[PDB]
């Protein structure tokens, strides 16, 4: 016996894609959540700007400024955080205060929601994620921009915390690269990294955009929450463009197989396993260099599973040239975490082979479900090879 799994993988109702692709409820939910954060963040920034402009209008004391702060949504910060915001607004010099009054936060979602490879969570504790970056158009800087790193972080945190304060079952979490809202009961969290981008360039492109119906990566700076290094050059559009380009170059099946590999990962580890981006990059390298047939994703997945251990062993380069660190280290550097990852990857082609030569459709299903978990239950998707 030899079985074909193309329908197992791709059927949009009962097949693996049918089980991975977010429901409408889930997808509209994530969009509603993102919209809610965007609205509050713009509101919080206006409230702060309103105070700034009152300082510009007439020299207000520091005590008056603390008073005004305490009545805005910034009141959801800690009392030390609140006075920190008041101090920063009070201390801003004329140049910085003008720039701040010009600042309007802009938004852009990154990650799997944007790559369109966001899977429904499998194991308990696994969550849907969405990252919506907040971008701050400001003059080009080195060291520190006119509008402080500190002030920008506090206002974004104030936005998130004001939303948490309005929602039972929401929780705020501060991370090194973002603020986070988690809604455990909805298996959802939203990340908000903050970026500085050149203002003059942003304005120029925006005018052309509206007239005709991207920014220079080197000056896109990710804010870091702690440590000596407040900013780092990091442009999420690099990876985003690379992946979209890869999809065009390889074909529409690229997104499906990346979903399958992420689903494999979610089934093999409740927590941990290779990052999604290392799997996508390794898969892209394989499909770029190995002949395969998109009309049979059963066969294509066997090709992928066969070549992934070699990809990971030699180490997986980031498609972003400016990242020094690989997405995954080469063998001579592997510790326990990577060794565990190598063992799982080496097992995959064995699993897919045993499914292919199972005695029946029901056993073929059980065997391939060792790789992806028991999500697909309709064994009739599995057909005899011709």
């Amino acid at each position: 016996m030899t079985w074909n799994f193309h329908q197992y993988y791709t059927n949009r109702n009962d097949g693996l894609m049918g089980k991975l692709v977010l429901t409408d409820e889930e997808k509209n939910n994530l969009k509603a959540l993102r919209k809610i954060i965007r609205l509050r963040t713009r509101d919080v920034f206006e409230e702060a700007k309103g105070i700034a402009k009152a300082v510009k209008k007439s020299a207000l004391t520091f005590e008056i400024i603390q008073e005004k702060v305490s009545t805005t949504q910034i009141k959801h910060l800690s009392d030390s955080e609140q006075r920190e915001v008041a101090k920063l607004i009070y201390e801003m010099d004329d140049d910085a205060r003008d720039e701040f009054l010009g600042l309007t936060p802009r938004f852009w979602t990154q990650g799997s929601f944007q790559y369109d490879t966001l899977n429904r969570p499998f194991q308990p504790g696994q969550e849907m994620a969405i990252a919506d970056g907040t971008y701050m158009p400001m003059p080009i800087f080195e060291s520190e921009p006119k509008i402080g790193h500190s002030l920008l972080i506090l206002l974004v945190d104030a936005s998130l915390k004001s939303l948490v304060a309005e929602n039972h079952g929401w929780k705020f979490e501060a991370k090194q690269t973002c603020g986070r809202i988690k809604i455990e009961a909805e298996k959802t969290h939203i990340d908000v990294p903050m970026y500085a981008i050149p203002k003059d360039e942003f304005q120029k492109k925006q005018i052309a955009l509206e007239a005709n119906r991207e920014l220079d990566s080197e000056n896109v700076n990710l804010a870091l929450r702690e440590g000596d290094r407040k900013w780092i050059n990091s442009d999420p559009k690099i990876v985003e463009d690379w992946f979209n380009d890869s999809c065009i170059r390889i074909g529409k099946h690229l997104r499906k197989v990346c979903r399958f590999m992420k689903a494999w990962r979610d089934a093999q580890w409740d927590v941990g396993g290779p990052s999604s981006i290392s799997l996508m990059a390794a898969t892209v390298n394989i499909l770029d260099s190995v002949a395969h047939d998109a009309s049979d994703l059963g066969e294509t997945m066997k090709i992928i599973a066969k070549h992934l251990p070699s990809e990971f062993a030699r180490g997986v380069e980031s498609p972003d040239s400016t990242d020094e660190k690989p997405l995954f280290p080469p063998s001579y550097k592997h510790g326990p975490r990577e060794m565990d990852i190598m063992s799982k990857l080496e097992r995959l082609p064995e699993i897919l082979s045993s499914a292919e030569s199972a005695d029946s459709k029901s056993e073929a299903l059980k065997k391939i479900n060792m790789a992806f978990g028991n999500r697909v239950t309709n064994s009739e998707l599995i057909v005899l090879a011709k």
